[PDB]
């Protein structure tokens, strides 16, 4: 429909790079914005074909190119070389705002699966604050569904279509390279993982009725999608998830099958310098890791799954727009 603009809450004295970018590219946020219900209106949205996602994707690409410059960038046969300073890197929330003459409709149905008609609807200047968090397999630091877990998919029959599971309760994941310099690990409380895959299996079961629901670690691909990869404090972690996506939900009960220990699942992570870019088809080389404890304490707030009697779900990811979709699903720009 139109060109959106961003409102952030960053300040010009942070050397953190999301702050720097936002202070150049975004306008300050309205202290008290004002909504505008319309609980009879009913309009349709389709999260899977939402231009707001394109615009945000463009902006995050811009952000990363100005903030996480790689020492080397291989695209086609070209290699570009730049200074790759280590930087202060912690994502801040970004608001997307409709400019003069445009408004953002926001669907208020707390169970809205993200496509089709929605009943309660509001008008807003801006989205909520969205932390543009690049990762695969697990979505981190998002907003939780407020009712029940919600399964989103462009077409649940088409197994080639990424499924976004929207959790209603955070699950902590703590990743640390402590004080091999490239080796780290993550801790998830196996009990709350336990429960979470319980409930996720229930919801997947309503969509998949005759069948037993198996979680299995991702088959093949680049490391960035066969492991839970993400950026912590500038460094690209790649964490093994085969003790995480490893479980069976059969008789209305979930049985976890990956190996736990003293009540917590522990993922082996590598920090890596040679990255398969999400922005485009290419490779990006970075400097070896900073020193000391690198630690990220994050909320797993959704999953990205792919489906292959039994239905099997393995972790997925790689198309960063799905991350943005998970947060922008309940908004469209109109007028
Ligand atoms: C233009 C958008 O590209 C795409 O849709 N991709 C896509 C799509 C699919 C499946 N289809 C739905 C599978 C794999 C990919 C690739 N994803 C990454 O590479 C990717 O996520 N890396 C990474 C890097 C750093 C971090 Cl921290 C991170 F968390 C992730 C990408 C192509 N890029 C490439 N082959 N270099
Ligand atoms: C979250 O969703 C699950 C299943 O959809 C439900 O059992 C649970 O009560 C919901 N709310 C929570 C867990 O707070
Ligand atoms: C979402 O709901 C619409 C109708 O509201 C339905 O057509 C579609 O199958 C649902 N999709 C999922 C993934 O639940
Ligand atoms: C989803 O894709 C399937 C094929 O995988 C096909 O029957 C149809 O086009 C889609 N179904 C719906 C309900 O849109
Ligand atoms: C993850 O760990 C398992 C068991 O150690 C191993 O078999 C698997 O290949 C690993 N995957 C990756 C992508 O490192
Ligand atoms: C589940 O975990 C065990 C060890 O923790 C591993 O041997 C097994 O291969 C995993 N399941 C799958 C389907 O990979
Ligand atoms: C998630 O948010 C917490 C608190 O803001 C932060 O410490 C953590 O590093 C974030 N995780 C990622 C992957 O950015």
């Amino acid at each position: 429909k139109t060109t959106l603009f961003c409102a952030s809450d960053a300040k010009a004295y942070e050397k953190e790079v999301h702050n720097v970018w936002a202070t150049h590219a975004c306008v300050p946020t309205d202290p008290n914005p004002q909504e505008m219900v319309l609980a009879n209106v009913t309009e349709n949205f389709n999260m899977w074909k939402n231009d707001m996602v394109e615009q945000m994707h463009e902006d995050i690409i811009s952000l990363w190119d100005e903030s996480l410059k790689p020492c080397v960038k291989l695209t086609g046969g070209s290699a570009i070389t730049q200074a790759c300073p280590k930087v202060s890197f912690d994502p801040i929330p970004l608001h997307y705002c409709a400019p003069a003459g445009f408004a953002i409709l926001k669907c208020n149905n707390k169970t809205f699966n993200g496509t089709g008609p929605c009943r309660n609807v509001s008008t807003v200047q801006c989205t909520h604050g969205i932390k543009p968090v690049v990762s695969t397999q697990l979505l981190l630091n998002g907003s939780l569904a407020e009712e029940e877990i919600i399964i989103r998919s462009e077409n649940l029959t088409n197994n080639a279509k990424t499924i976004i599971v929207h959790l209603n309760e955070s699950v902590n994941i703590v990743c640390t390279r402590p004080n091999n310099i490239r080796q780290a690990h993550c801790n998830i409380n196996e009990s709350k993982w336990n429960n979470t895959l319980q409930k996720v299996g229930e919801e997947l079961a309503k969509h998949f009725p005759s069948k037993t629901i198996k979680f299995e670690p991702s088959s093949g691909g680049d490391l960035e999608i066969t492991t839970h990869s993400f950026n912590c404090r500038g460094e690209f972690f790649y964490c093994n998830t085969s003790d995480l996506f490893n479980g069976t939900y059969r008789n209305g009960t979930y049985n976890h099958t990956g190996r736990s220990s003293n009540g917590t699942i522990t993922l082996q992570c590598k920090i890596k310098q040679i990255i398969n870019m999400w922005q485009e088809v290419g490779r990006a080389i970075y400097a070896p890791p900073i020193e000391g404890e690198i630690t990220c304490n994050s909320n797993i707030t959704g999953l990205l799954l792919l489906r292959d009697d039994t239905e099997t779900f393995r972790p997925g990811g790689g198309d960063m727009r799905d991350n943005w979709r998970s947060e922008l699903y309940k908004y469209k720009v109109v007028e």
